């Protein structure tokens, strides 16, 4: 069907008024729109994209680290096995590091070489893609990060309506900006965002990017394809074969992102991207306060546990911060958070009572203001409140955190561990009891 090649939801902006118009925010966060392309966004806000040009970046922090992916330059929208015999999902994406200065040299020489060639199945050429460049440090990137505060609030890296702001600590590349330096064919293979959070991406130019998008509710189909092909959906590099998707009745949105266009990837939307020209991009995540965002983040948090993959977003910590600090006025979102908090509380009460009944001391440890969430040093599951720390790490005050299961596996009666408690039961109960639905007429 042509239902399988649907039009891209698109907003055409001319000025600041259009950027700040509330129906824009509502359109982006509507779960029926898997992606929204906001055309002309940089022009409409007079955003200086020159602050993100390769020349500017080299002048600012020439030795800054760049993760390099070395990839094959594949034709059009296809991915061929290295022999050029058949189309397959697995893609070659070998990893190394470089600096902004060194990648910039390659990006520029790549272009000059193409000019020279223009003045003249595979085998394919190799290219390098500069990815995951960390723009978190405000003392290194002051002017760059300041420019992004010109965005409307809903798309900012930091805002009161962004769940990632309510985490209360840094999650690199999610509530901090990542930069991408590209040459033609540079590919970001198929993925959903970490914990299914929305993503914001602005193309710096001067070249274009081509995007491929599949709605969230088809992700199981793509997971199945990965498994049938010996690939890990979450952890492997794959580039979908569009003919497979079409055969499976999976709709694919496909579009070009020009310099100054902002791409809003909605919660859980599956996507893969390739540079058509030479360009840089910037991106980060946002978490709208909607039932849909929270539900999908929780779902992926739980799926990640089943797949033994770390969740970058500590959904337990976050849920407590929401209850402590956010007046929630949507009944559906409210009931979800409340439901999660009750599960957390009851599991905590069950575990704490079992420890005490076995005669294990629970040590009052408290918490430093703004301390990040903890994850198990062995299995990387989030660990909330009750921390299992070895007698030796306790003595040394390194406080190396384990979950209960990992501690028990090591030490059958927890004889090798102390149990540290960061929050009093009565204090968590009060937060839960006082978390009630606020009235909004909106
Ligand atoms: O620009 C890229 O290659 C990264 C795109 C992406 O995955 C995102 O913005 O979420
Ligand atoms: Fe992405
Ligand atoms: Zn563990």
């Amino acid at each position: 069907k042509d239902k399988l090649n649907p039009p891209t939801p698109s907003i055409y902006l001319e000025n600041k008024r259009d950027a700040f118009f509330p129906p824009l925010h509502q359109f982006c966060t509507n779960p029926k729109n898997p992606v929204t392309v906001i055309r002309g966004l940089a022009g409409a806000l007079k955003l200086d994209l020159g602050l993100f040009s390769t020349k500017t970046l080299v002048e600012a922090n020439n030795e800054h680290m760049v993760e390099v992916r070395t990839q094959l330059l594949q034709p059009a929208d296809e991915n061929w096995d290295p022999t050029g015999t058949k189309k397959i999902w697995r893609c070659e994406s070998n990893r190394s590091h470089t600096t902004i200065a060194k990648y910039a040299q390659y990006q520029a020489s790549s272009f000059q070489e193409s000019l020279r060639e223009e003045n003249e199945k595979g085998p394919f050429k190799t290219i390098k893609f500069g990815t995951n460049i960390d723009l978190s440090d405000n003392k290194k990137w002051k002017l760059q990060l300041h420019e992004l505060t010109k965005l409307p609030a809903f798309a900012r890296v930091v805002s009161a309506g962004n769940l990632l702001t309510h985490v209360g600590h840094t999650i690199l590349g999610m509530n901090t900006v990542q930069l991408y330096m590209k040459v033609p064919g540079s590919r970001t293979p198929g993925h959903q965002e970490n914990n299914n959070f929305c993503s914001v991406n602005i193309n710096i130019g001067p070249g274009d990017c081509e995007w491929f998008v599949v709605p969230e509710d088809y992700w199981g189909v793509l997971n199945d394809f990965c498994e049938k092909n010996n690939l890990n959906f979450l952890m492997s590099s794959w580039w979908p074969n569009l003919e497979d998707l079409y055969e499976a009745n999976v709709p694919v949105y496909r579009f070009i992102q020009r310099p100054g266009d902002l791409v809003w990837i909605n919660a859980g939307t599956v996507h893969w991207v390739q540079a058509v020209g030479w360009c840089n991009n910037i991106a980060w995540n946002v978490g709208p306060l909607t039932a849909c965002q929270y539900k999908l983040a929780v779902e992926r948090y739980e799926w990640n546990k089943l797949k033994s993959v770390k969740s970058p977003v500590p959904m337990v910590h976050l849920s407590w911060n929401m209850a402590r600090n956010i007046k929630v006025s949507d009944p559906k979102l409210f009931e979800m958070i409340k439901y999660c908090l009750l599960k957390i509380l009851k599991q905590y009460q069950t575990l704490r009572e079992a420890l005490v009944a076995a005669g294990k001391e629970v040590i009052w440890h408290g918490r430093t203001n703004d301390e990040p969430a903890h994850y198990c040093s062995i299995c990387e599951v989030e660990v909330f409140n009750l921390l299992f720390v070895t007698n030796e790490s306790n003595t040394q005050k390194t406080y190396i955190v384990h979950c209960h299961d990992c501690a028990r596996k090591t030490s059958k009666s927890l004889e090798n561990f102390v149990v540290l408690e960061q929050y009093k039961m009565e204090d968590l109960i009060q937060v839960y009891d006082q978390f009630t639905l606020a009235l909004s007429l909106s």
